[PDB]
């Protein structure tokens, strides 16, 4: 059995690093807030600190925490994400923009004393210098999603793959094929989920106090997709 998910019963600080590289250009991104993982509610303020961001601020929200996830109580079982936790779990993805780069992100995902760790390592390989994302042609907004989850048992953790859309400034779609996987940090037992999805919903904004490039982000996140019989309801 794992106590993990006893971990995010109240509100927990959150703070993630993000190192990037996408062609050469470098920077640093670190974000800041706190997770409600009873409402599935994520509240983080992201600054680039190395002064421009050199891709559009939604192309990293998918790498910019799904221990977060609200995970209904006849679902609990399958919350992979909480149940490595304190230890925590490496997430890595593949995002490919198509007709342009990708991404290579690895992750590690842990506590680190109260707060919540987000520690990320991201390379970018093969944009094109005035396509969408290094020319900064996306709109600044995130379309709602859902994230499929499948378990991963010969490496013990899970894998997902998905297709975020991002609407052009023109109106036209850039589409971002993910392909993710998640393993455990710790030896500690982990639950292996049912396949199922998560849902996620995005609200980017700006502060007006704020002249550092930056994204304010509210982000909500809610498992579902398996059914539910008459014996859970006891």
């Amino acid at each position: 059995v794992s106590k993990g998910e006893e971990l995010f019963t109240g509100v927990v600080p959150i703070l993630v690093e993000l190192d990037g590289d996408v062609n050469g250009h470098k920077f640093s991104v670190r974000g800041e807030g706190e997770g409600d993982a009873t409402n599935g509610k994520l509240t983080l303020k992201f600054i680039c600190t190395t002064g421009k961001l050199p891709v559009p601020w939604p192309t990293l929200v998918t790498t910019l925490v799904l221990c977060f996830a609200r995970y209904p109580d006849h679902m609990k079982q399958h919350d992979f994400f909480k149940s490595a936790m304190p230890e925590g779990y490496v997430q890595e993805r593949t995002i490919s923009f198509k007709d342009d780069g990708y991404y290579k992100t690895r992750a590690e995902v842990k506590f680190e004393g109260d707060t919540l760790v987000n520690r990320i390592e991201l390379k970018g390989i093969d944009f094109k210098e005035d396509g969408n994302i290094l020319g900064h042609k996306l709109e600044y907004n995130m379309n709602s999603h859902n994230a499929y989850i499948t378990a991963d048992k010969q490496k013990n953790g899970i894998k997902s793959n998905f297709k975020i859309r991002h609407n052009v400034e023109d109106g036209s779609v850039q589409l971002a094929d993910h392909y993710q996987q998640n393993t455990p940090i710790g030896d500690g037992p982990v639950l292996l989920p049912d396949n199922h999805y998560l849902s996620t919903q995005n609200a980017l904004s700006k502060d007006p106090n704020e002249k550092r490039d930056h994204m304010v982000l509210l982000e909500f996140v809610t498992a579902a997709g398996i059914t539910l019989g008459m014996d859970e309801l006891y």
